[PDB]
């Protein structure tokens, strides 16, 4: 009788989550926008004040995309014309409006194309990059210096990342770090001059009579990587007569050797900054911790504080080293590192000291250290229940290891099982992010006695409006494989009868540390399928999967497209013997690396997946990034890996692709996965007389996610497998 | 019985047998048989074996093609085929001596050649090879560069650019030899400032980077290449050390503009005619030029410069036609449209304006085959006046009135389209029928126009036909506004008219084109209309050709407007005639055709329920200059441009809501650039419009490697099956 959760209602939006996203300012208020105001809140008491009227840029002439208060509270500064690069990149204008005078600077203006932008962490200096240099602005109405004057477009980049390092290495396109104060600016320069650079068509409007070839210095694997070089500037000592004298740290000799990375920067004090370093195989890094000597004005490394990080069973860190907390003297720090049962834990260390010591264990893992204080350190971990998939917030005692609190486990065990959080300044306050398995929740808390202060969104608006809806279910469990326990999820149409027969759908991602069985709330494709198709939508995840332990995770080491892909078939058998399950309608979608899960799951000759649709696969590991693929991968050498990646390509398999209905879909100016990628698939395909279905998107990169092209495409999937399905 | 199925049609099943000879002299011709060369001997059908299937078995590398010197010393043998655009490729060369019998192992002919010719008589050679000409004297002797001024991608000198190749020679060449071979003539085209079009090419997988090709492509309104022309003595080649090329200038009235060279013939050892063409292509000029032997240079007369313009639209069918002259190259024959606007043969003297018509008739002269003292042989569509039927005709120089039809009443139930094949000087032709019947191929002898033999008559392909349920072909017209438009209907077996059959109509409709024809076709229509019972129907409608000019300058100026428009008026006639199923109207086209099916398709007319387009133009602009501006004119405010922007495929989008469609590109389509239906999939997906696509990785505009081919009709036969509820 109620409605269903329809296509509709997920391309337009009808139903949406509310969000509480605030920014600390202090230890004890904090910004929150408000139809278009920005108010300031007192924590202790949830009073307000309003910082900033909307009507304050009325005559602007410019739409704002963002704004930005100078830690001080003096400045703010006004992002405009924002153009969109690659996932974290773009290019904007900015104009500095002064709160006190209350007046736009219109003096010494930051030009308009910067590319990156970054208020001290103390006070109001900037740095900003524009035109891959360097520039520093003491106080924003006076002149710039400039820093830096070696940047060239595709080739040289100061205090900004290329494609591979913005993509797979920081996931940001800023290579700038402030001393704690802002004494200092650190920054990394990267060299681009003979990475081979990926070429595609961008069509533009129609108006565009010739199109543009776009031309990206991006290293596929075994190719030559951009180099490095690390730098700190005093921005205390800068001269407008004399250029800026920037100290160079280099990388220590065990990295110099051969190629390598520079994988996180972390400032321990005012005068001490830790850096760590990779090699190209990725199974060894080492963390330099550098202290500054006023008598020579330079950086020294001492090796005895130089601290090494290696795996023998795969590569280090979940997707890179993880970044040290420091302790308020610098002397210590506290980093997530993985045990000798292969289960990731936070270990303390001194500086000068090689073995650290585990302060926390177990078969469960931490996933974040949050916030540190003399007395606790806050962390995120999936201990509660032993739910791999489930997210709580705890505090350990460091004068006592065995006192550890749950902070978020028992306030609404039913509603809440994955948690976020943010700390003020100084941890006195944290705001808690409920993000599922119920609606999401966010409250505030004050740290002394971890008192729940208050409610700031409930979504009970939301709540309201879906109990008018026949809302699908989802449920969490475990099958056991070889002595394992394997985490699966499915979302069940409303009114699920285990009596019935219902086709089912497997959602995959599968790539390393990946996790698509969880607590999360979500209102997606899936939720449309199950409620208004009744379609069970289903994922798992098998080994190579995060979170569990470096047993499962590191399984795929230096073979993907083996058992990842395996499991995924195993989890569909499980579920095809299971009695709700329709063994005549199995089918399998993924979208980048599961899409190319996907597409090898099709090519297997299993013959359990009638059809499935791969979106924006990788085909071939030869073609995907440096970074990425050779951390799992190796290298594409006779000495190395070659013959495993030549023996996992979607090509090799296009034969068994004669026994599915498969759907290929990508985007013409995809940067990440090269559209190259499927139409290598498509060219196998016909070349051994397989039908199936394409799509290209024009003009749409790896997320195919302009308003057009999403509604698009999630409507030409359904009627895909909707078609599969015999659903009219 | 079996019907005629797809894999019938994607396997080749049952063969077409051709008869592929090459004339060597007047009364000799050479044909491959069991893999050897034999030579024939025309007047008793006598052979011998000229080269043995064996000669070459250890030559270490599949010969692609070959060519014997016109003195038949030689034999060029081409092997190493790497093909480029429609027209061009590259190969590597031996040379055999076929009296020493033996392989010519010095100074042999550069890998990566471009392109290589005999001299018309003996055995000089011309090659183009890095851009630049080469001439050899002899086939082991050292060749004489011509040129250094050719350039990759910029300066072309004796082979033509993109545009050129395609547009306006049909061919690669920009060399022609004089009759007896003493002068080399050349074009050097420059495309110093003329955009490229950049894609990418996958290629094998084991490539880690794809690569981006460039070619020099002025699209509509762009910087068309400049070009020159010039002529070297060859006979002065190893006399002197660098032979000078005469240039030969543009006339006045082509220099004061953007031109083009539109056609190069030689009229006797020492006369040479030039067609030059306006940019806006209403306007050609023809130059006769002498070699003036005491200053070496070549003159052109005013007085024998001749004007060939046109008021209702563009000159010529595609470009200016060739003139034919006669031996003492004082007076030539050339066909032109007449005052009522139906090509014919016009009788000129090189220094008179005004010609003489020596045809005349509501019909039109397809093309001039020979030219003899007595008598001129062309092909046309007099007969039964059928403008989709070709016959052979001679006509006697000294009395008009007296024009014979040679091949006519042969057999005029099979035989209704030829082509034909003189000896070289005419005393012999070989006769090629294609329709309706099965192909015949016949030789004859000029003296007394006698049926001499049968070459092939397909009796093979006769007999396995017998077993198969074949569709029936009916060639008719209807008549709209007074004047008969022709199409044609490919008809299921056992044909019923008070059955409702699915209609799939198959359309080109270009300028010029001609889909209505008595050709006989084993294709795709045949398996869809023998095995799915669908009719598959073809129009002729305004802008098509050999039927005046009134009904081909129709769509002057106007593209995307009448031919779309005669289309949909064409399947509302079809569904009048009683025997078609209303609901299940269909469109099909590529290239020109899928412009004009995407145009159909988004006309709001609510005749088809779905239809495919492959490789289509989308918007003018897009394509090239040549092509596009010859029934464009310029894409600016003050010509076209208005009608440029309101033929679009992209500003229909929102009435593909109404139907179906499946669009189809190649990606590495030089010629319809893979933009063109990357604009129409983004104008459809930003106003919600669901559709069917398909890419084919690296194929071009003919979609024609043997996989891509099967993939291609396999994806089309399953779409038009869905569309018409056929299990
Ligand atoms: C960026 O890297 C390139 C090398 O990839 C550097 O160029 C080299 O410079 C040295 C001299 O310092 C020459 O001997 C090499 O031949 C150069 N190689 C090439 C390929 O140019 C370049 O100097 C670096 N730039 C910066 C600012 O660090
Ligand atoms: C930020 O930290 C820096 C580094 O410790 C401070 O700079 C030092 O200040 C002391 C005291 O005035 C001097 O003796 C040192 O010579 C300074 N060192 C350098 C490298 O400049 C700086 O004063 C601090 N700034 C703020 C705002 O607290
Ligand atoms: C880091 O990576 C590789 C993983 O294969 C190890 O490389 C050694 O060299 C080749 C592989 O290229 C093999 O023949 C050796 O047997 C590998 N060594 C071992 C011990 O397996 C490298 O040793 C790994 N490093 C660490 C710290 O485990
Ligand atoms: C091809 O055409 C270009 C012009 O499009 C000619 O290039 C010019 O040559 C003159 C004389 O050397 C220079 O002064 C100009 O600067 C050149 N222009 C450009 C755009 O490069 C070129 O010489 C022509 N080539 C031939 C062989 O005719
Ligand atoms: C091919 O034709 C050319 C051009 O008519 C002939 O060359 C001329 O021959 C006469 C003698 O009959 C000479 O007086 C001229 O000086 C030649 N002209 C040139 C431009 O070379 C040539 O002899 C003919 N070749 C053959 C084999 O008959
Ligand atoms: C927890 S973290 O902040 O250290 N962190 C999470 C991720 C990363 N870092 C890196 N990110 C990866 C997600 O999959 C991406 C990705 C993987 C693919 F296999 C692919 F085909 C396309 C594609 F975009 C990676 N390029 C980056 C996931
Ligand atoms: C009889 S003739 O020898 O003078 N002659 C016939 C043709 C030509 N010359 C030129 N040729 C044309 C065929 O359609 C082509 C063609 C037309 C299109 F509209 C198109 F989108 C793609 C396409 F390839 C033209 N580029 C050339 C057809
Ligand atoms: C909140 O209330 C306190 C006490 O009344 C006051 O001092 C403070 O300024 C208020 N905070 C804001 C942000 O308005
Ligand atoms: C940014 O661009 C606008 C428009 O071109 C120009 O007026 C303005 O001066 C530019 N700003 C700066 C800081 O260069
Ligand atoms: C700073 O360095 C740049 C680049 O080397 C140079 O052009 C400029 O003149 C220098 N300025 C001073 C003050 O030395
Ligand atoms: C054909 O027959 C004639 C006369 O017998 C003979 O001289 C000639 O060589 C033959 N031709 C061929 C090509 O065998
Ligand atoms: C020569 O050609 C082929 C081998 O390529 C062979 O079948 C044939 O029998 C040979 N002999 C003759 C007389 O054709
Ligand atoms: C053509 O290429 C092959 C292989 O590189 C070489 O052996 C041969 O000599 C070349 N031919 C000529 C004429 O240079
Ligand atoms: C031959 O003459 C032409 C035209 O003057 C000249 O461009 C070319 O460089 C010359 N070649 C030589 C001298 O080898
Ligand atoms: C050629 O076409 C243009 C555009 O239609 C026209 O202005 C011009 O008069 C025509 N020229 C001739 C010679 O008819
Ligand atoms: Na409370």
């Amino acid at each position: 009788t109620r409605k269903t959760y329809t296509l509709t209602d997920y391309l337009k939006n009808t139903y949406r989550l509310k969000l509480y996203s605030l920014r600390w300012i202090s230890d004890h208020e904090y910004l929150y926008k408000q139809e278009n105001n920005i108010l300031v809140f007192n924590a202790e008491y949830g009073n307000s004040s309003v910082f900033l009227e909307n009507s304050t840029f009325d005559e602007f002439g410019h739409s704002i995309n963002d704004y930005s208060i100078s830690p001080d509270g003096q400045f703010i500064l006004l992002e405009y014309n924002y153009v969109k690069q690659w996932r974290h990149s773009y290019t904007a204008s900015y104009d500095i409006y002064d709160l006190n005078k209350r007046q736009l600077i219109t003096e010494e203006r930051i030009p308009n194309n910067t590319q990156w932008v970054t208020w001290s962490p103390v006070g109001h200096k900037l740095a900003y990059v524009w035109n891959n240099d360097i520039y520093v602005k003491i106080e924003p109405n006076l002149p710039s210096y400039r820093i830096t004057w070696t940047g060239k477009e595709d080739i040289i980049y100061n205090g900004i990342t290329d494609w591979v390092y913005e993509e797979e290495v920081f996931s940001a396109y800023s290579a700038l770090w402030w001393s704690p104060n802002g004494t200092f600016l650190a920054y990394a320069q990267f060299n681009d001059t003979e990475v081979p650079l990926i070429e595609y068509s961008f069509y533009s409007d129609e108006s565009l009579q010739y199109p543009k070839t776009v031309r990206v210095p991006y290293p596929k694997a075994g190719a030559v990587n951009p180099t490095v070089k690390f730098f700190v500037v005093n921005t205390d000592s800068l001269s407008s007569v004399t250029n800026a004298t920037s100290i160079q740290i280099t990388a220590p000799a065990s990295m110099l050797i051969g190629d390598h990375y520079l994988c996180d920067v972390t400032w321990a004090t005012q005068e001490r900054i830790s850096l760590q370093w990779l090699r190209r195989i990725q199974n060894y890094s080492v963390m330099d911790i550098c202290d500054y000597d006023e008598s020579s004005g330079r950086w020294n490394c001492l090796v005895a504080r130089q601290h090494i990080e290696m795996s023998t069973t795969g590569w280090v860190g979940r997707f890179r080293p993880s970044e040290p907390h420091f302790t308020l003297d610098g002397n210590s720090f506290y980093k997530i590192i993985s045990n000798e049962e292969g289960y990731r834990h936070i270990c303390y260390f001194q500086i000068d000291k090689k073995d650290c010591t585990f302060i926390t264990k177990g078969t469960w893992e931490v996933i974040g250290i949050e916030a540190l204080t003399s007395d606790y350190l806050y962390y995120i971990s999936n201990e509660y229940k032993g739910m791999p998939g489930g997210r709580n917030l705890y505090k350990i005692q460091l004068s006592d290891y065995t006192k550890v609190t749950c902070l978020s486990c028992e306030l609404n065990p039913e509603r809440c099982q994955y948690y976020s959080v943010s700390f003020s300044k100084e941890a006195k306050y944290y705001q808690l992010r409920c993000s599922g398995p119920g609606l999401p929740l966010y409250t505030l808390h004050s740290s002394v006695n971890d008192k729940g202060l208050r409610v700031l969104e409930d979504n009970s608006a939301l709540d309201k409006m879906l109990q008018n809806v026949q809302m699908p279910s989802k449920k969490l469990d475990f099958i056991i494989l070889n002595e394992t326990k394997f985490w699966y999820q499915m979302i069940l149409p409303p009114h699920f009868d285990k009596s019935k027969k219902y086709p089912l759908l497997l959602d995959v991602y599968a790539g390393p540390c990946s996790q698509k069985a969880d607590t999360v709330f979500r209102l997606n494709w899936a939720t449309y399928l199950a409620s208004t198709e009744n379609i069970i939508v289903a994922s798992f995840d098998g080994r190579g999967s995060g979170y569990q332990g470096d047993k499962i995770m590191h399984a795929i080491n230096r073979r993907l497209g083996t058992f990842e892909v395996e499991d995924q078939i195993e989890a569909a058998r499980q579920f095809s013997k299971m009695g709700f399950v329709d063994n005549k309608r199995i089918a399998i979608w993924g979208w980048s690396y599961g899409g190319y899960v996907t597409s090898m799951v099709l090519g297997s000759g299993s013959g359990v997946f009638k059809c499935g649709i791969a979106v924006a696969p990788v085909s071939r590991w030869e073609y995907y990034d440096s970074v990425y693929t050779e951390r799992y991968m190796g290298l594409p050498t006779p000495e190395d890996n070659l013959d495993h990646y030549r023996n996992s390509t979607v090509m090799s398999r296009a034969e068994n692709f004669k026994q599915v209905e498969y759907l290929l879909i990508h985007g013409t100016a995809d940067d990440n996965v090269h559209f190259q990628q499927s139409a290598q698939i498509s060219k196998a395909l016909v070349d051994v007389g397989v039908d199936f279905q394409a799509m290209w998107y024009t003009d749409e990169d790896h997320g195919i996610a302009s308003s057009t092209a999403h509604q698009h495409i999630y409507t030409h999937m359904s009627h895909f497998i909707k078609q599969c399905f015999s659903l009219p």
